[PDB]
């Protein structure tokens, strides 16, 4: 009954989990304004579109008829709401994490020491993200496993269009909401007379001085910032390190010219995002490409299309740590452009020099791809490594 929900189980979630880019490219060439029936919900392919989209605020609205977060509010409120951790997610700011993000990522390659395979996702691409955000946060990162297990789900979608199955999801998914509010709500209470460094003693000041944040809200904030915090960040890694091995020889220069590794990191924030695609909704008639939109009307952006757009980029198709006028709106684009894209930098960045330096050699076992997910990316990761000498 998620009219955006339907939309994707009739098309992105009827497409290769880890390969909806023939897709994109088959609507980009046939369809970039698709109207689906069933949903009546708009999808559009081409960059102009999406930026447009994501970008127009004068047309296009965050606010639907999570919920409760800065995604899914319009100004006034959002500036505010997004004002109080603003300041907080800053590259100078985040910057003062690189020695911790360092260590952390250290740790967890020094565990998988002495081992001829690793699943790159148990073993790395997850833990590091979510005990990151839980330091952030100001949360115990020993119980990453389950943060695991609640962000997967709140990013899920059902295995089907069929009712039984979109009601089996709703229950699931449903229970997960429930457990970690419950959670946050706990460590709020918890925090209130015993405030750290961290982003939620921040949105606690804010709800008690004064009322920037309502009580209702806080949860939804946490919710939000976990959630975001490792589902993102974990694909990124696991996509741009499987962007690298798809492309012969990308591991050598990277690892020989480790300077490039930002560069490579935007290369693969437009090539395997793990945000294909957000949602607006049209509270102004308009047209796109001379096909009208109605108030009211649900618009899906889909990033990823836009960022493999043949319009846009030069064989855009190849993934090409040398991209040197990169413009990917993978991060989005205006007033609700990705709060966490300096952490996700400068994890993602720290993540890949650490893998060049223990790894002279890393091939694909296997991979299970995040399928029935909003996100783009891998469940699991499994690689035969051979570790360099020092
Ligand atoms: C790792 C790669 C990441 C990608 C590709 C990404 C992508 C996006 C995109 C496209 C948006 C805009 C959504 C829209 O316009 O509707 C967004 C928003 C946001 N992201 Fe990210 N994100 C990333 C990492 C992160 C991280 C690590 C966090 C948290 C630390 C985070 C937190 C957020 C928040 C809070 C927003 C909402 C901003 C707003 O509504 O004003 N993101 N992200
Ligand atoms: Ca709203
Ligand atoms: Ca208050």
């Amino acid at each position: 009954q998620n009219p955006i929900q339907k939309a994707l189980l009739n098309g992105k979630n009827r497409q290769d989990p880890y390969d909806p880019f023939p897709w994109y490219e088959k609507m980009r060439k046939e369809s970039p304004v698709y109207y689906d029936e069933d949903s009546k919900v708009w999808s559009v392919f081409l960059y102009d579109d999406v930026k447009r989209v994501i970008s127009d605020k004068d047309f296009f609205s965050n606010q639907f008829p999570f919920a409760k977060t800065m995604l899914s509010m319009d100004p006034p409120k959002h500036t505010r709401i997004r004002s109080i951790v603003s300041k907080a997610f800053t590259p100078r700011i985040m910057k003062e994490w690189e020695p911790r993000i360092r260590v952390l990522t250290d740790e967890l390659l020094g565990k998988a020491r002495g081992r001829d395979e690793i699943d790159l996702v148990q073993d790395f691409s997850y833990p590091l993200p979510v005990m990151v955000i839980s330091e952030l946060l100001g949360v115990p990162s020993e119980h990453k496993e389950k943060f695991k297990e609640w962000s997967d789900l709140l990013v899920s979608l059902p295995k089907s269009a069929y009712e039984e199955d979109v009601m089996e999801w709703r229950t699931i998914r449903n229970k997960g909401e429930e457990d970690l509010s419950a959670f946050f709500e706990n460590v709020i209470e918890e925090k209130r007379r015993n405030l750290g460094d961290d982003i939620i003693s921040l949105l606690i000041q804010a709800e008690e001085d004064g009322d920037r944040l309502s009580p209702d809200e806080l949860v939804p904030f946490c919710n939000l910032l976990l959630v975001a915090g490792n589902e993102t960040t974990t694909n990124l890694i696991s996509n741009m390190v499987y962007s690298i091995l798809e492309k012969p020889g990308t591991f050598d220069e990277l690892a020989n010219q480790p300077d490039l590794i930002p560069q490579a990191v935007e290369e693969a924030v437009r090539f395997r995002a793990p945000a294909p695609f957000t949602s607006r909704i049209v509270q102004q008639d308009t047209a796109i490409r001379g096909v009208n939109l109605k108030k009211g009307e649900g618009v899906i952006a889909f990033l990823a299309s836009a960022n493999r757009d043949e319009a846009a980029f030069e064989r855009a198709h190849e993934f090409d740590i040398h991209r040197h006028p990169n413009r990917h709106i993978g991060f989005g684009h205006g007033i609700h452009f990705c709060l966490g894209a300096p952490l996700a930098r400068l994890e993602t960045k720290i993540a890949l020099e650490a893998l060049l330096k223990q790894y002279s050699a890393m091939e694909t076992i296997s991979t299970e791809p995040m399928a029935n997910s909003f996100m783009y990316g891998l469940k699991h990761f499994r690689l035969h490594v051979k570790e360099a000498l020092l």
